[PDB]
């Protein structure tokens, strides 16, 4: 039971609205969601297939997403992910505040900030 569960439907709605004909932002981002300091759920934001999917807890890579495929990963509090997803804060703001850990290409999350703004 994550706070993030409350916004997944709306995110899926936005994904469904994305134009399929001209794809340009196609990163794979791993998201490790924390509660009380521990990772309790992991999901992939797959901008190639335009889907969010739950993956094995805290895993580094999977059959579908081997290491060489993953563009970036973030470890982030459940509530903070919810705040970004509801446009109340941004990944850049969380980085400024030292609230998240990012590996791989950090600019993928900053570009996601920009692309999510008007969606
Ligand atoms: C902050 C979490 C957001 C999770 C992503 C779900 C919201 C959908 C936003 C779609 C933005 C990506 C648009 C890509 C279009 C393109 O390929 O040019």
């Amino acid at each position: 039971a994550l706070k993030t569960d409350q916004i997944l439907d709306k995110l899926n709605e936005k994904l469904a609205q994305v134009d399929r004909s001209k794809r340009s932002f196609t990163v794979i981002l791993f998201v490790h969601l924390r509660q009380e300091g521990k990772v309790v759920r992991s999901v992939v934001l797959d901008f190639n297939d335009l889907k969010i999917s739950e993956i094995e807890l805290a895993v580094t890579s999977t059959a579908d997403y081997p290491a060489e495929r993953i563009d970036a990963s973030i470890t982030i509090d459940d509530n903070d992910f919810y705040l970004v997803a509801t446009k109340e804060t941004s990944f850049a703001a969380l980085i400024e505040q030292g609230k998240v850990d990012i590996t791989g290409n950090k600019q993928a999350f900053l570009t996601l900030d920009e692309k999510f703004r008007n969606k």
